[PDB]
């Protein structure tokens, strides 16, 4: 029916069909009067894996023939979603699958809806690795993911009394047509041990081993039949495994934790011992895989010329003393040769400056864990400070700030310095964010190695967050532009000669309201709720953290509230409240603003004088599959973390994209979408990082904010005495009192001009045409966002390849 | 090539080579120049899956429509070996893969090797339940195995200097094409919690949830297109399951490692919970599948006219209580319309009278874990006891014994009790052992319910056991008397007219002298060992037990050495002495007994003027897939337990079909394939029941035994003095101790017996054309012990359903 969605050709339409009944016959052994729809799902997904298969063959082929450099990216999160959908978009089967399965009487859209979230990661991080993948593919580039093959995912998030409760993300339950096994290339990895030394050298002996088997993904690129791999492992315990017997099988248990289970926290460190286990798991596994891979091109030499391994935060830093091994210890390289190779191969993007989220290990955790790493990690330290020694003699302080090591109670290594002394780039993920490194966390490492450290602003694909997920707005792009932006997303700008193209206006309106219908409905059925479509979408979502300030939200939501309440009968732009995230499950506090988020709700959803005016709606289990439904109906995008906390963001670009307006501070990639479209065109209000400071440095006093609005006021005296839990009148109490005594993210301080902004927001929201005209304006400059800039970015600055748009044979 | 195999079509050969390529492409992802042998093994095992599928839809399809009644084989243990050859076989596709493999240059007896044995038992129970299941599909009966999917098998054996060495046997590593998970059936299983009274009736609650996932394997009947089903169970934790966090997801563990591992004990039971919950487990689930399957034909009073459960031993028994929990407390039948049910339903097959494998569970277990099941017990009991009592006024002994509860320090229940009290049939495995059950351990049952006793001798498949292991025989078979004896057995005796065939006389040598070639090689080549293949093939494989007596056969090959070296130039005929077969990993005896056929193997096979005379081999791992090896390659088969201790055996009936005559005493099936031959065609030794009775009466003194045979007493001062331990001279003394003091077993008293019968056989060595006509007459005579017999038996004498061998269209 669209034309986006490609050819529905009559011989590929009746080709589709007749394999999509030998699937059901054959592979899933069922006759059409017995099968599910989940059995229909899943022969359609052998029958679009059926197309792949040739692609992703001569793909690896070609990579073995023409012997390009190869990159890998190491993360511990991946963020997938579902595959069904984004494989038909790649290969350009949309349409013909649509048709084939039309035909067998069965809708398609109600089949992909079957498919589980491969949610194997918490948020932006593991999301960014996913869109990467697709750039990477998309861009021609001869490149691997590899990560851990967790048995449980992000958690699925249920509300009870208005509380999260947590489930095990089963998504392999029904198995996983997407992943082929591949148990011939599974690989010894150590743990403990001791090191002796030899006449020879340093040698790790008396290990515990465990296994990791391999898992491969295709990845398509967008219509150039590529098709590059991600590479998950599993850990499988050894057969000889503590071999009374019942026991010793059942003890098998205690090796294949190490690939279990996602930990969930969000830009938080928790230094658990399994944790260290899985990313010493996945880079052990990884660098054979990469050596091995190598060696069917004595020298090593040639290997950075060959081989770039990105390391997504500090996660796989373990990489850099690894590969310090293998070189040293198995290889047998000096010392220096072995150095050079490891810098000029490892790569460190950092993503955040929370200091909270910043990876230090305990001295004996490593020492118990990985003896030889830890001697490795000492000998790269002590080579380290000998060079900042020679370049600033005499600046002790230096020193003990640059060290590797932490003293302290706990002496504990950072891996952050770790990444940036064996890494030939250190890049940040925004420009704001990138300059922050630069002057305050990394001030010292960039006067010793200015040429280490970049800028990649962080991008999203606009296959998924666009074609993908809104395929009316995609269409009415294409009617006058043309389907060459969806690789080459710059050309949106051609958009802007059609501002004043009532037609145009028309047509963007048309398909956020018809976005707004279908998910106002997606409400009704799945959770019986009922919203009126007509309102502005004032959407939220993003993890439950402080820093993100979901708190601030609450506090607009409230006013609102207390306004309809003292005018009852005055006009007020109808609002619908959508917030939604999951909070990490140890993190107390984001478990209260969930808590309060719902009883907020439980009062004004309630209220008759507020009529359908305002609702307030804590949308439940927020993950990537509903990212894509809520993302295109949303009006007005919330991005308003503290100036200087927030590293990029890319929901904010989702957002831009998909056509709503951003009520924003200058945070993060904010900034440079702000400055894309230009300030008239965006929603800016609050401290700039520049105010923070001033601020941090005569002290935060929220009690001030408490006594000069009276707004203010009222709102904390409601959530005290409570107004909000009317049983428990004290359940907030914790909430207040951060608020008030405690609170590192001035949510007070940003309050006023918030509010303000709002109204700004309501007043254009009541002039159809000019919100259009500004939202056309957004999506018109949308495309510096494209994950395609970002990765064309990386492979010319850091990994010294040229990315073609060049087609491989069908 | 041989005809036996079927046809090789020019359409079948050319359609399997294009599907074999199609899932080497598709399935496997591979190319021609990466695929391993294993690739290769996984494309031809798919290419013959599929033939089973439209077999497999309509078998179960008919099935729904003619609504037969259905029977269910409940075991712990399902011994299934390799699935692939089994599978052509019974299609007609053996000459026809070997084409297509052969034109792709592929070898399919290598290919056939890379398989797995599915390894889901212990030794002849478990394969007992194969056979049936085989038998059941080629008499195309309504049938189901259901049992437990354990992750690990029986343990591999390594020898490691001499001594047994345990491998988790990790068959699904690489995937099983042979089973389709049925995510869908999953059914939860209940455990511990309490019971309530209501006016309703009683309740069970408060219980923890274990879910139970189904995977349906295919068994093929013998070219009549009936495909049955074998249903096995898996333990997944429910979602909500514990649910700080990451320990909650590790912990589901707990819950699924009820179907982690197979437990390894053979004849022997170990009253441990973990294996209180494998049998409740496959109990629970398989009684709601077998409900629900009714419910689609209020009224029970038909279930039993639509349902046959035979119990596998009483490894099962709790389908008893668990089938009256749910008529009295779920379907709410008042007691005796639900226990009129129940016995009807019920079939209970002993297998064996060793008081150490009788499971007799304590109270304070079943209390904990299943206390609904306890009180349910008890009222079984009290109600029967009453019955006992009318019949048997004043009879309080008998009252004592006959208690399904045993008093005593730690109060029991015994289970083989509750089988005969909940069941209308109860039978034994051979004759002799019915007869024992009547006469000893079930007199009182016996004497209340004479009705309900009865007989059903084991048998074998002769698809597996012949057909298949064995081409050459089945082949020369099939040249004088057509294929028609592969599905009825008796047609065998044909072969009586062709004893004094010169032809015939020289074919079956023929045959059986290709196999010792062949099997003599694989010895080389797996295992580094040279046999002289002239020699006889003095073969005893099976579970390593006292009552088997691998012990007396120790004492033979010891004397058989004795004599060389007195007269080392004497003439003897040679014998390669080959013994194999696991021990239970706490059975230290077993294990010693393992470690003294080595230590002779190490002082036999080592003297030079022994030459190539004598060699003792101990086959490492035996398993199903070795027994199709090394039974063709047999000349003697030894079957030597005391008798009145093997209940059956049927690695006797494997021997008898191919090739290989008798030496035995009268155990257990013995007598009945004595009795089919002739007497006189069999090597009869040894006490009789009868004469061991009258051991036990007067006392058995292993010394008197001692002092009279110089030959037997040389042999244990040889144990004792080191004579085969040099290194560590009392190694032996626990085996040498039991034999004195404590031998249940009275190996001495049949030495002298059996020393003499063993001097009979290679008397009649020493004649090949009268060991063959003998021979001949054996394998003539092997009709009754096939499995379709035995079948057809449970079928009409206690399911009540005529078997037929009329196909199903194709
Ligand atoms: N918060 C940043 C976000 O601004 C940025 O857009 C995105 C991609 O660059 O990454 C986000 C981010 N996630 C994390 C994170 C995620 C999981 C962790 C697990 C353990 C320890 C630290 C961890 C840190 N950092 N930055
Ligand atoms: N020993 C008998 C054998 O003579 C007979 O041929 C065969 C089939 O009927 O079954 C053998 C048998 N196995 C067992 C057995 C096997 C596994 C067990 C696990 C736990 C407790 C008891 C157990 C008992 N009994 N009889
Ligand atoms: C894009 C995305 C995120 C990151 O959102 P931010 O607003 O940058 O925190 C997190 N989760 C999901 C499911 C996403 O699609
Ligand atoms: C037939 C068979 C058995 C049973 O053998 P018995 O001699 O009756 O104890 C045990 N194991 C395997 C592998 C078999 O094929």
């Amino acid at each position: 029916q669209i034309s986006v969605r490609g050819l529905a050709g009559v011989e590929n339409v009746t080709e589709l069909k007749k394999n999509f009944n030998r699937h059901l016959h054959f592979t899933l052994v069922k006759d059409r009067n017995v099968a599910t729809p989940r059995d229909y799902y899943f022969a359609l997904a052998h029958t679009v894996r059926d197309h792949l298969v040739g692609r992703w063959i001569r793909t690896q082929q070609h990579y073995y023939e023409k012997d390009p450099k190869r990159i890998y990216y190491l993360s511990l999160e991946f963020y997938m979603g579902r595959t069904l959908q984004n494989t038909m978009v790649n290969l350009a089967l949309e349409n013909a699958c649509d048709e084939a399965t039309y035909q067998l009487g069965l809708d398609m859209e109600e089949l992909e809806e079957i498919e589980e979230d491969a949610g194997l990661g918490n948020g932006g991080l593991g999301r960014l690795a996913a869109c990467f993948l697709d750039s990477m593919a998309t861009l021609g580039l001869a490149a691997y993911g590899y990560g851990i093959r967790y048995e449980f995912g992000i958690f699925n998030q249920k509300i009870c009394g208005g509380w999260q409760m947590e489930e095990a993300d089963d998504w392999l339950r029904y198995g996983n047509p997407w992943e082929k096994a591949r148990p011939e290339f599974t690989l010894p990895v150590h743990f403990y041990g001791r090191v002796e030394h030899t006449s020879q050298g340093a040698k790790w002996v008396d290990t515990q081993v465990v296994l990791a088997m391999p898992y491969d993904t295709p990845v398509p690129g967008y219509r150039n039949n590529v098709v590059n791999t991600m590479r998950l492992w599993s850990a499988k315990a050894p057969n000889d495994f503590n071999l009374g017997y019942i026991q010793a099988v059942l003890d098998r248990n205690l090796a294949e934790n190490i690939s279990r289970v996602l930990y969930p926290n969000d830009n938080f460190f928790e230094g658990k011992e399994l944790r260290l286990k899985q990313e010493y798991f996945v880079v052990a596994a990884t660098l054979q895989d990469i050596i091995r891979r190598f060696k069917s091109s004595t020298n090593f030499d040639a290997f950075p010329d060959k081989v770039a391994i990105q390391l997504n935060d500090t996660h796989p830093s373990l990489a850099i003393p690894e590969l310090m091994r293998v070189l040293v210890d198995l290889e047998r390289l000096d010392w220096d040769k072995a150095w050079e190779v490891t810098v000029k191969t490892c790569a460190y993007t950092n993503h955040t400056v929370l200091p909270e989220a910043l990876e230090r290990w305990p001295v004996h955790l490593l020492e118990t864990l990985l003896p030889r790493h830890l001697q490795i990690i000492y000998e790269i330290n002590q080579r380290f400070l000998n060079r900042v020694a020679a370049a600033f003699p005499g600046d002790v302080d230096r020193l003990r700030r640059m060290s590797l090591v932490e003293e302290g109670a706990v002496k504990r290594i950072n891996m952050a310095h770790l990444c940036i002394a064996g890494s030939h780039a250190v890049n940040g993920v925004a420009r704001i964010h990138s300059e922050i490194l630069k002057k305050t966390i990394f001030k010292d490492f960039y006067e010793l190695e200015p040429h280490k450290f970049q800028n990649k602003t962080n991008g999203i694909t606009p296959r998924r967050w666009l074609v993908l997920c809104n395929p009316g707005l995609a269409e009415i792009i294409a009617e006058r532009i043309g389907e060459e932006y969806i690789s080459d997303l710059d050309q949106l700008r051609k958009l802007l000669s059609y501002v004043d193209d009532e037609a145009f206006i028309r047509d963007v309106a048309k398909v956020k309201q018809e976005n707004k219908l279908k998910f106002a409905a997606y409400l009704e059925r799945e959770y019986k709720v009922h919203i009126n479509p007509n309102s502005l979408f004032d959407v939220q979502v993003k993890r439950i953290h402080e820093y993100k300030r979901q708190l601030l939200n609450c506090l607009h939501v409230i006013t609102l509230y207390n306004r309809i309440k003292k005018e009852p009968n005055k006009f007020v732009v109808p609002r619908t409240v959508m917030i939604g995230g999951k909070a990490a499950p140890g993190y107390h506090m984001a478990k209260m603003i969930i808590k309060l988020i719902t009883a907020i709700g439980d009062v004004v959803n309630h209220d008759p004088v507020v009529g359908d005016r305002l609702r307030v709606i804590f949308l439940e289990n927020y993950r990537v599959s509903l990212a894509e439904k809520v993302i295109p109906a949303a009006d007005l995008s919330e991005q308003i973390s503290t100036a200087g906390t927030e590293a990029s963001g890319t929901g904010n670009m989702k957002f831009m994209l998909n056509g709503a307006l951003t009520i924003g501070t200058m945070d993060g990639a904010n900034v440079e979408m702000a400055e894309e479209a230009g300030e008239e065109n965006f929603f800016i209000f609050g401290m700039r990082v520049e105010d923070v400071d001033r601020l941090d440095q005569r002290g935060y006093n929220a009690q001030e904010y408490y006594d000069r609005i009276p707004e203010l006021r009222q709102i904390i005296e409601q959530l005290s005495s409570g107004f909000f839990s009317p049983k428990q009148p004290d359940l907030f109490k914790d909430i207040v009192n951060m608020l008030m005594h405690h609170d590192r993210f001035k949510v007070f301080a940003d309050y006023e001009e918030y509010v303000k902004c709002q109204e700004r927001v309501s007043a254009l929201y009541k002039n159809p045409r000019e919100w259009t005209r500004m939202v056309i304006r957004n999506i018109a400059t949308s495309g510096k966002f494209s994950s395609d800039r970002t990765i064309a970015q990386y492979a010319r600055e850091i990994w010294g390849v040229e990315p073609s748009r060049q087609r491989l044979p069908a």
